[PDB]
């Protein structure tokens, strides 16, 4: 009401980024978001990046430890040691995902004015439930995986009607929705199906591309391409 | 005495490294050092690697924020935000160096038999006091600097009486020692002379490089020349 300076938070969030201190950066944007004000494209970018870094570092640590755990199964204490370290990391992963999901469902998504940013948050929602999914105990895994799917799906509809096939975010949605299908629902089928499509529909309008993102669209289109054959191969 | 196994901590430390969680890694190696045993060659590497990464990130952020704390000034408001963020980072930085300095002065240096490690720890000592010197205030800055120089100085002796001009640790000692004179005591004079002399003495016996550390010896020499080069203008 007078206790928060939403503008200084953004500067500080921007300062934490330069300093490569993303936990701090994420802490500032979470706080900017809770002020209830619909985010500007720069702020949305600052939020996405911060949390991308914060959650991403853990997802990468998890994988490394998730491996060492297996490839060191023979022994007990050792493997057993790696298992606890992994659980320590999953607790961190969850706290991060519950927070982004909470901001996403209570502040961002409901106040998305434009369709472009609505799809973007819906996509984030899909990504973060997916992160919870990758580390959920079989019992809760079903419900979670479903949260992800329906979030991506809802973003996929909105995009398939308000956004051009070449728009970076729509393409980005297809990129991760397709990954969700290959890595989560372990369905190389539905996967490839979506990644190839979204790619053609982009090509069909390669001229609809703009210098405003011709470098971004194709960039993601290369990732869609790379993954695509990476699976067929 | 039965509450913590040194070997399991080391494995904990290596696991953390693989997952690139250096703070966890440093905490493990700190525990290993406190176990009271002179460190092995592997354990020493794990310690310096971990702390180099932990303090490195802070020094790095300290600079990014300090430099931005300047490009401001005119904005007393933003300047305060920057300044406080700098102090926060300083407190972290200062805590890390304090711990390392404590480990070195209490457990490591005192129980360093082989003249190699002793020089390595004595050097680490000069380095960490140097890090403190960079963020110290005029008041106590002198004494701190006085601590950096003394630690390097004695390390410089033992080396130039036990290590060849080509041994990596001796070369490294000369590099940071020369970086201290230039960056800290502000005098490229004694800085270049020390760097250039550590280099000339290297090549003099150039064909003394062992396949085991020629690349290592080489990397230190390039830096010595590059730094020296930059000090030549
Ligand atoms: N989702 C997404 N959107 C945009 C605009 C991109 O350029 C890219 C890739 O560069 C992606 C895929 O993003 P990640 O969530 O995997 O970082
Ligand atoms: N001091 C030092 N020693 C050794 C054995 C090295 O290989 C290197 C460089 O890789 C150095 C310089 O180390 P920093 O204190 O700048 O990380
Ligand atoms: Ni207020
Ligand atoms: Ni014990």
């Amino acid at each position: 009401g007078s206790h928060m300076d939403k503008n200084e938070l953004v500067q500080k969030a921007k300062l934490a980024e330069q300093a490569e201190r993303y936990d701090d950066m994420a802490a500032c944007m979470k706080s900017v978001t809770e002020q209830g004000a619909e985010l500007s494209n720069e702020e949305r970018n600052l939020l996405s990046v911060a949390y991308k870094n914060v959650v991403g570092a853990r997802r990468s640590s998890w994988r490394v430890v998730s491996s060492i755990e297996q490839k060191t199964e023979g022994a007990e204490k050792k493997q057993q040691m790696a298992r606890e370290y992994r659980e320590k990391i999953e607790t961190e992963l969850r706290d991060i995902c519950n927070d982004v999901l909470s901001l996403l469902e209570k502040f961002l998504i409901p106040n998305a004015s434009q369709a472009e940013s609505k799809v973007f948050y819906l996509k984030m929602k899909g990504d973060y439930y997916r992160y919870l999914a990758e580390v959920a105990a079989g019992d809760d895994k079903k419900g979670i995986v479903d949260q992800s799917q329906q979030a991506y799906q809802e973003a996929f509809e909105i995009s398939k009607k308000e956004m051009q096939p070449t728009h970076p975010i729509r393409l980005g949605l297809a990129l991760n929705f397709s990954v969700f299908y290959y890595e989560i629902l372990n369905s190389p089928e539905k996967a490839c199906s979506l990644a190839k499509t979204a790619f053609d529909e982009a090509i069909a309008e390669l001229d609809t591309l703009s210098e405003e993102s011709y470098k971004d669209s194709t960039l993601i289109m290369q990732l869609l391409r790379d993954n695509l054959t990476l699976w067929t191969s």
